[PDB]
């Protein structure tokens, strides 16, 4: 469900980036991932460890898909074997009707990557700074938006100010509960409850794969 794939995202780090957190940046930013969510210190020490093993042998692969109600569709896999992942995610499609996977590049320009961290409204006032200070401080290191969800922050950015977002809220010693890339639709749509409801019953299918570790769509 959500372990599996978070200790996914500490051993792809590991394996092309060091098992050094202290210098490999990505393995701090799964690592700090992990344990927001609570993963138990053992099973990162068992992603980590694992970069160096047979079974440390992923790949970051990005699908996608179209489907009815002119729904588009960005799959984000780390699998050990992409002609698995691949066949998978076709057998899933070829079970919806109206709905195929893509060539990339085909949904180009229709979404937009961006660097997004989501930080606990109560650790904001712990260091006892509004967020008016919060939104002026982190526009110096890449903010482009500071959104509220009742207990948290959400705070984003462009997809190349990542490194330096991290570095806004360190320099805050701001702890963040969760930071990640995400794809949004530069033209986003809604769906009647009807065709909410018949696309649900693909995208819970590609959800549920153990390779998809993040499934983008441009539904409101």
């Amino acid at each position: 469900k959500v372990f599996p794939k978070l200790a996914k995202a500490i051993t792809l780090a590991a394996k092309d980036g060091g098992s050094e957190p202290d210098t490999n940046a990505k393995l701090r930013t799964a690592i700090l991932n992990a344990k927001a969510q609570n993963m138990p210190k053992d099973n990162i020490d068992a992603a980590i460890k694992r970069a160096s093993s047979k079974e440390g042998n992923l790949s970051e692969i990005t699908y996608e898909g179209k489907a009815n109600f002119g729904v588009l569709i960005i799959m984000e896999c780390m699998t050990d074997n992409p002609t698995r992942t691949i066949a998978n995610l076709k057998s899933y499609f070829n079970k919806t009707q109206g709905a195929s996977i893509v060539p990339n590049g085909s949904l180009e320009f229709m979404f937009n990557r961006k660097s997004v961290f989501e930080c606990l409204k109560n650790e904001v006032e712990n260091l006892k700074l509004s967020l008016e200070d919060l939104e002026f401080a982190l526009i110096d290191y890449g903010l482009e938006e500071l959104e509220e969800v009742e207990d948290k922050i959400i705070i984003r950015g462009d997809y190349n100010s990542f490194k330096l977002l991290n570095e806004g809220f360190e320099s805050l010693k701001l702890p963040i509960l969760k930071a990640s890339l995400q794809r949004i639709a530069t033209t986003p749509i809604e769906l009647n409850d009807e065709q909410m409801e018949l696309t649900e019953k693909l995208l819970d299918r590609i959800e549920d794969d153990d390779d998809v570790v993040a499934l983008y769509t441009n539904i409101e």
